[PDB]
């Protein structure tokens, strides 16, 4: 009933792939388990680097394949080493860089929370069980991440449960429960850039759109609308090119629709004000003085987007 | 005439390449077939991991190469294992990530169907036959697809047919029929994002184009048209940059031309309105009152685009 | 002087790189040639799959290297198999996918003609000759290129010629002539998409530009032109991002320049209309009525663009 | 306590990945260390190239794995050679190209300060220490950066420090201190292109925005403001697409937000001038003559962005 | 002091990386050198293809590793063959595809002169020299043609000089001079595409920019200019997106600044014309008649930019 200790050193997470739901993790991994003792050179432990390891297997060294369950494609294995002890126990060490997969919601784009997860599990062993799992990191929050991508409000989160896999259990009846280490790391999106540089300009554009009501004539009002209309389309484009592509509406992406709407609603009022009259051409007394009433109407509906 | 069991675990479909007609499939695959019984260590089945497998072949172990017929390029093979049973039967297991090809129509872009398909067939064996095929997916539709991209409808279509391959049969007369597994999965595109953020703004922009007939003057009418023209071209760009590039007209793309036409037709009326007159000056009294006759004409053309 | 029959199964191409002049080809290749007989297990021919093939070479099996002359970089060799016959003849089979290069003229962009080419020739053999060559495409022209950019044309083209290579021919005097299979498949560009969505709106835009002459004033005429100018600049951008990048002027690219001229010519006329008078301020009575004389002037130069 | 001399020849930096904080370094690396003396063919030193090196290891030649700690994924090892000297000493030479990572502040974008760094450390040895470190570079500052992208202020550097690694350490009590070479090179972004072609055009536009106050009418003033609004949205787009993507506000990114504001502030004054009056419609006599008082207000706040 | 002849067949140059200063070269390379005579099968020369080569080295065949000094990462080695002669001399042939680097000045962007370079040098041998070097190019110009991106001013140059490498000269005292082939090919920029399709439209816009002086009113003049400003920003974006990214100001990039200035300068005159008066509102009679004096002022500054 083989015991396996596991420790995973995390060096770097990088590259969220918003569409494919994919991120890259570089780091090391450690497995420790005790086997039959052997004579080593001297009596100090014997060290085996890279290319040499595969040879020891051909002479009867059992070395379990540890698969990353949730990695997308075999990861980049850097240097790898074995530490064989004269008393038997064996240490497998390897550096990796791999593209891992997990479910993640991006609907709250400028203010995200995400959880990056690793799932390690032996490739073909059910009564070889994973003893304990450990990780690390070295950072400081809240501090220097007005420089950084986002804050890692969060920490370790170890699991290591057992998985059933109820399919073709008759291949080996009664035994198909595999030991799976699961690690998860929480993180929040530093909104600084998307607020200071995206949320703000869009609102001003939407806000400046309302100043159309202070134009004295009607032709002035209506013609200006199409320039404001064009202004939203441009900002919608600048939004879409730079922001990460997604198959749903982000908070920013909804704000873009809010601009498209606010200007189109004015379009209807500007026209309906002209032809809801007592004669033929009269801008309805009290109607064109929604100058500070359209901003109130827009802000009122923009508080139901929150809850 | 060797019998071969096959089981295919499907983990993930992701990243369709609309231009090249290509999608990626990550998962596992299993092959089982019984051969001459042999002595294993103890009497437990023997487990052979990764590199050791290629060695076992050099001692005369026949292991059929199973090629993916519809894969584009050799796939990324992760971990692989053999299970040699003392009673003869052998279970080949490997994790695979590969880019597969299938016919895909994207003309109805925001409302696709589609069928993701696998085709497995031994690389050099016609008597060796595929016994039975199974597929395993652990997803839920419709449910979390507001965070994903696709809705899946079908869920397990399996075939296992036979192929003729009638070329150069005199090399071996009478025998050239191969056993081919066929897996097919139906799926539908989540129209949500392209409606709320692409179909929606485009219609409003096209709709606002019609309000030009409510401009009083003719210089206003004709001059304003050119501003609307620019608005469509801009939105065509924003459409073209973010939407997946294709060599045919999508539904949006047809709606995009619909705008281009409405504006050029409006241009024609606006000018024809001015010089289809009685004497000096008269803008044809009723023709500038197609204010809600141009909207009706467009929706009529937008209902024959559907069927 | 060994004879070698070769047949090339072509599966798909699909991904043209217009700048690098490059297309991808996936398919199979077969080589058959008769050698000294041998004893096979039983008397059935012996099958060798992939890694085992390289083992047979180390025991003196000569397997000629067939190089793709016009492939850019080593192609992806999928599965490969040998067929060793008891009567001597040997069949080499392999699946390939590679990016090939050929000269391709794209000057007539929306209406291209191309020739996709494979060139196979042994890597180091002058008196080992290719017996006869075969090509298996199956597709059905005119038909499905409604969905794929191209259109298949004339199909199979085989040569099997001799090459001189007169440089360092003194390295091996009197013998430097190689047997080269040459495959060529002609193709035409499906213009449907670029017409309905690029050529057509462009014509509408250029046509609408001429309508400036029906604007009454001169300040109106000149001012509106600058909006038309910006409209043309926008369409080049929308064109340039989506269309395939090239180092020469395509047909579309020329049509784009026509707008730049028509507007700049109008700018000059509209201004010259104002200051070609008898008295201070009189728009030359006939010249501003080139309203349907710019439409005629444009079309005359666009039929000398044809020949 | 094995001594190892190290010299790292740097051939090329380049291709900074501003988002991933990543740069590539091409060059050679040399390891020299004296071992048990013996006999070479003749007495000239023995040279072992590439594929041959891997053979020598299996007969007991210890060659330590030198890992690039800050490389992202195993780097590309070009050619490698061993020089075994008859007096014992051995020279390991290999050409490498790998993607290295380091912390990079880009908040000062057009005037960045970065430090590209190598961190070398043995993969599995605690009393085998790095003797001395050398680097070779051959550059000139301030001079060729007319063309080169990077001004260098420092003249390389070398550390060769000690690392604790206080984890896992009871596996080997008393011994867990590793030797790490650190090489660091200072460099700056060179403002020429971003000033002459990005900073300058932005400033001119913001200045021209203020000339809106010199329009006689109010409709002229307010309508034109929306045109300036549209222009800024365009320029933010042109900046964002071409400039390197970052998760924070660069100097340019800050300058962009100021433009968005100046127009919205002008819009408000233009309006407040109109309705901060003695009657109902009088542009407040002094306030619309902030024509050269908005420029003064802009220049004063743009000096607090510096400090 | 072994003599080695080298001949390099060049098949294709393609894919300039303007930022990284990098180009791709596909072709073959040939090495010829005379050694101890050996007995071959029969007396014909023996041919060794690919995988078989590395085996011959392990039996004492010395084959020098030839490194491309300015190649960025180890290149893709296609097929390789040995021709061992009974009289001793040995011919190494291999097809290579690799990414090479060189310094490239792009400041005169649309009209460059460039020099593509290969640099070959043995990896670990100082008294084995390159006898004579030959390369085969077949590049005729002016003619090729009809147009392209570069033209060819020659065929090549062939140094084959001696290198010092003065760092660590005591590794082997008194002998550290290596033989390095240097091949260089000159090329000139085919400007055709960038003139007709980029330079020409800019001039029309810049020329049309001056037509603002023929606008009658001042509100006409000043308001219209803000539209012209937008036109340049649009064109800079379209320029920068399609044109190759660079770290310095191209000729085009300066022409873009020339527009930015001419339009901003017009703004200044247009306003100064209004307030350099005798009464209060009189447009200074001669100054607004710089309509064809600003074209003259602009053309003069574009001729000292030349020298």
């Amino acid at each position: 009933p083989v015991d396996v200790s596991v420790s995973i050193f995390i060096n770097k997470i990088y590259g969220v792939n918003t569409l494919e739901q994919t991120y890259k993790v570089d780091g090391y991994i450690v497995a420790q388990w005790t086997g039959k003792p052997r004579k080593t050179p001297g009596d100090k432990p014997l060290i085996v680097e890279n290319t040499q390891i595969e040879r020891w297997i051909n002479n009867g060294l059992w070395v379990p394949a540890l698969e990353f369950i949730n990695v997308v494609g075999s990861p980049d294995t850097g240097n790898k080493r074995l530490m064989l002890f004269p008393d038997g126990r064996v240490i497998y060490n390897a550096r990796f860089l791999g593209s891992f997969s997990n479910d993640m919601d991006f609907r709250l784009f400028p203010f995200d929370r995400q959880q990056f997860v690793l799932e390690l599990e032996p490739f073909s062993y059910n009564n070889q069980q994973l003893r304990f799992s450990d990780i690390q990191v070295y950072t400081e929050n809240i501090d220097n991440e007005e420089i950084d991508e986002w804050w890692i409000r969060g920490k370790a989160s170890t699991h290591i449960s057992d998985i059933r896999y109820d399919h073709l259990s008759s291949v080996q009846p009664n035994q198909n429960e595999f030991s799976r280490i699961t690690v998860r790391i929480d993180a929040v999106r530093n909104p600084s850039y998307y607020l200071w540089s995206f949320i703000l300009p869009l609102g001003l554009i939407i806000a400046a759109s309302w100043s159309v009501f202070w134009l004295e004539s009607f032709s002035e009002r209506l013609q200006t609308s199409f320039t404001l209309m064009l202004t939203v389309v441009a900002y919608a484009f600048y939004t879409s090119n730079i922001l990460p592509r997604l198959p749903y509406t982000t908070v920013i992406d909804q704000m873009i629709i809010a601009g498209y709407g606010s200007i189109f609603a004015a379009i209807l009022l500007i026209i309906f004000a002209h032809h809801r009259q007592a004669n033929g051409v009269e801008d309805d007394l009290l109607i064109q003085r929604c100058r500070l009433a359209f901003p109130l109407g827009f802000l009122a509906i923009g508080c139901v987007l929150v809850i």
